[PDB]
């Protein structure tokens, strides 16, 4: 399937404790998407002092339509030393492996994968 149901453990940037997924571009990215399908990715609301406490490069899951049975539909965005590559609508977060940190909420996506 082109797209795929997804529900993500939100969670807080001071809980996480493995702060991204690798060290390129191509490999945060690849990651990114092996811990979605796996169901270990979280996501962390991105406000001031959230994304110097992760590390770069960052995956972004970002709004890509205006949201079938309420998931939201999402693409990977990653950037490193403030250049992004892919083009896509408003951050919904910043996406991380998930290693069984407690979650604050769930935000149901629509990943294009």
């Amino acid at each position: 399937k082109t797209h795929v149901q997804l529900s993500l453990p939100v969670l807080q940037v001071r809980d996480v404790l493995v702060r991204g997924f690798g060290d390129s571009v191509e490999e945060v990215l690849s990651e990114a998407r092996q811990h979605l399908k796996d169901g270990t990715c979280g996501l962390v609301e991105v406000e001031k002092g959230v994304l110097p406490q992760l590390e770069q490069p960052y995956v972004f899951i970002k709004r890509s339509d205006a949201a079938p049975h309420g998931h939201v539909m999402v693409e990977l965005v990653a950037e490193l030393e403030g250049i992004q590559y892919g083009r896509s609508g408003e951050t919904l977060g910043v996406l991380v492996p998930h290693v069984g940190e407690i979650p604050v909420a769930y935000r149901k996506v629509l990943l294009r994968k």
